[PDB]
C-alpha cells in the first residue's frame, strides 16, 4: 500500500537468508532478486498492455507473452517493441513470473535464474555484469544443491506475492531506497546520505531552476546514487535531469545502477563512471561542468597526494595540496572544479575538520575564501548519519560570485530524539532552507560573515566564532 509497507515487506521476504548469513552476505541477493523481479514484471505488464489483453495478473501477463512469442506472425515484432522500449528481452520460461510457477510445481532449477540474469547482461552493455555479486551455489544458501535452491526459492516465492511494478509506481523507488538505507545501518567509509540531508542538498542545488529540463547533477562519490536521486522529487522536470556520478567500488556502483533504472530514469539521462575520482579526473568529454554537484565523500579517507597533482587544474590554483592523511579538500576541489561557473550551485556534506584545520588545508580554505567559493555553512546536528555520531556541515559553493561573504547557519540543535540516533524532520529542513533564502542573521541561529571579519578571523571557518 505504500513505500513503507512495500519496504517491510521486501525486507521480511530475506527472512530465510537472515537465518544463515549477516545483512552484509545476503545484501545482495535481495537487492539483485529485488531489481530482476522489477525488470521481469515491468516487461509482462508492458506486452500485455501492447497486445491490448491488459491484466494485473502476472501469470496471466505470461500467457500472453507466450502466445504471441511463439506466433511467427508476432514473434519478432513483439520482441522489437519490448527492446525499443527498455532495450532487453527476457525468454518467457526464465521470467520471475515462470521460475515462480517452477517453484510452486516443484521444478525450479537454480540454473535457470542464474540463466535469466545473464539474458539481461547481454541484453545492452547497460546491463553488463549488473549481477555479478550474486551468488547462487554458495554454500552460505546450504551445503547442498537441494538445500541451496530450497534457499533461494523460499526467497522468490516471499517476493512473488509484492506489487513492484504497475501500481507500485514510484513507490518501488522509495522502497528501494529505505532498504538500501536499512543495509546501511550495518563499516567507516563511503556513507549513507540521510533522507532529510539529502533533501537539503538536493532542493539548495535546484533552488530556482526546478524548471529547467536537461538540469545536469553530478556526484563523484555517488555511491549507490541515493544523494543524485533525489532529484526525482525536486526538479519537476525529473525525467530530463541529467545524471554524472562516480563510484570506486564495483559492487556499490552496480547498487546504484540498479537505483537509477527503479527510479525509472531515462537510459539516455545516465552517465555513471567505476573508478577513483582522485586518480584521473572524470568526465574529460565535455560537458565537464554541471548545473549542479551534490557530494558525500568517504569518511575519513586518505589519498596520494602525489606531488604531481600540483599540475592538476583540480588543485593547483589553491597553493598547497589536501594532506595524504585528510582527502576531504581534495574531492570538494575536484567537485568545484566540475561546478559550471554560470549558476551552477554545489552542496558536500563533511565533517567539521576543513572549516578550522590548519597547515595545507588553510592554506585551500584561504584560496577559496578569496574567490568566493564558498556560499554557505551549514552546521548539522550531531548523531544523524549511522556509522559516525559526529556532527558535520553541509557547505554550499557556487562560482563567480559578486560577495565574498559566508553565510553561516548553525542548525546542530533541529532535530527529534530518534532510536539510537537523532532525525531530522521536513519542519527542520524547511527552517534551515528559509534561512538560506534570506542570508540574514538571525538569534543564534545564522549570520552573514563579511569577508573582513572572515579575515579576521584569520579564515578560520569554524561555525561558533560566527554563530552564537
Amino acid at each position: 500500500q505504500t513505500s513503507q509497507s512495500l519496504y517491510q515487506a521486501l525486507w521480511n521476504s530475506a527472512d530465510v537468508l537472515r537465518s544463515k548469513m549477516d545483512a552484509n552476505d545476503y545484501k545482495s541477493y535481495l537487492l539483485g532478486m529485488v531489481f530482476y523481479k522489477y525488470l521481469s514484471d515491468k516487461m509482462l505488464f508492458f506486452v500485455a498492455e501492447t497486445m491490448e489483453e491488459e491484466t494485473e495478473s502476472l501469470d496471466e501477463a505470461l500467457a500472453v507473452y507466450r502466445k504471441y512469442y511463439e506466433d511467427e506472425e508476432t514473434h519478432e515484432d513483439l520482441l522489437a517493441v519490448i527492446t525499443d522500449e527498455m532495450s532487453y528481452a527476457i525468454h518467457p520460461d526464465l521470467t520471475f513470473t515462470a521460475l515462480v510457477e517452477r517453484v510452486n510445481d516443484g521444478s525450479f532449477q537454480l540454473e535457470d535464474l542464474a540463466q535469466g540474469f545473464r539474458d539481461i547482461e547481454q541484453s545492452d552493455e547497460l546491463y553488463e555484469n549488473l549481477f555479478e555479486d550474486i551468488d547462487l551455489y554458495s554454500k552460505k544458501l546450504g551445503a547442498t544443491p537441494q538445500k541451496q535452491n530450497q534457499t533461494v526459492a523460499a526467497v522468490m516465492k516471499e517476493l512473488a506475492v509484492l506489487d513492484v511494478a504497475g501500481h507500485a509506481g514510484d513507490m518501488l523507488g522509495d522502497a528501494y531506497e529505505y532498504l538500501i538505507g536499512q543495509f546501511a545501518t550495518d563499516k567507516a567509509g563511503e556513507f549513507y546520505t540521510p533522507q532529510p540531508v539529502a533533501k537539503l542538498m538536493t532542493q539548495i542545488a535546484f533552488l530556482g531552476r526546478e524548471d529547467k529540463q536537461g538540469f545536469t547533477l553530478y556526484d563523484a562519490t555517488m555511491g549507490s546514487g541515493s544523494l543524485l536521486l533525489n532529484a526525482k522529487r525536486y526538479s519537476r522536470q525529473p525525467q530530463t535531469v541529467v545524471y554524472f556520478g562516480q563510484e570506486l567500488n564495483t559492487s556499490t556502483y552496480n547498487l546504484a545502477r540498479m537505483n537509477m533504472i527503479l527510479h525509472g530514469v531515462p537510459i539516455e539521462n545516465q552517465f555513471l563512471h567505476n573508478a577513483d575520482t582522485l586518480d584521473e579526473d572524470w568526465p574529460t568529454q565535455e560537458p565537464t561542468n554541471f548545473d549542479g554537484v551534490l557530494m558525500n565523500p568517504p569518511y575519513s579517507a586518505k589519498w596520494s597526494a602525489s606531488s604531481g597533482f600540483m599540475d592538476d587544474p583540480r588543485f593547483s590554483p589553491f597553493g598547497k595540496l589536501a594532506p595524504k592523511s585528510k582527502a576531504d579538500f581534495a574531492f570538494l576541489l575536484h567537485g568545484y572544479y566540475h561546478l559550471k561557473q554560470d549558476n551552477g550551485v554545489m552542496a558536500i556534506v563533511l565533517p567539521h575538520g576543513v572549516l578550522f584545520r590548519g597547515n595545507a588545508e588553510g592554506t585551500i580554505r584561504k584560496a577559496l575564501l578569496e574567490e568566493g567559493a564558498i556560499d554557505t555553512v551549514i552546521g548539522l546536528p550531531a548523531n544523524i548519519f549511522f556509522n559516525t555520531s559526529i556532527p558535520t556541515t553541509v557547505i554550499i559553493l557556487k562560482k563567480n560570485r559578486t560577495n565574498r561573504d559566508v553565510y553561516f547557519i548553525d542548525a546542530s540543535k533541529e532535530f527529534d530524539k530518534g532510536k539510537n540516533q537523532n532525525i531530522m524532520t521536513d519542519a527542520h529542513i524547511e527552517k534551515i532552507l528559509n534561512a538560506y533564502k534570506s542570508r540574514e542573521d538571525i538569534d543564534k541561529f545564522a549570520h552573514l560573515a563579511s569577508f573582513e571579519e572572515i579575515v579576521e578571523n584569520d579564515y578560520n571557518l569554524n561555525i561558533p566564532r560566527y554563530v552564537d
